[PDB]
């Protein structure tokens, strides 16, 4: 994944 | 995924 | 995976 | 993985 | 500003 | 701002 | 602002 | 900033 | 800035 | 990996 803020 | 912002 | 921020 | 800040 | 992916 | 994914 | 997808 | 992935 | 990935 | 920051 890429530029991804915080995601679980 | 990308761009993603909190997601689960 | 690439410029993720906290991601987990 | 690169330009990863804080990742898990 | 923070963990913001592209160009500013 | 914070956690944007784009330009600005 | 924040947790925006794409161009401003 | 921090933790920003790009140009600015 | 700190933990910053790119130029500026 | 490069340009990491406080990754695990």
């Amino acid at each position: 994944g890429f530029g991804n803020f915080g995601t679980s």
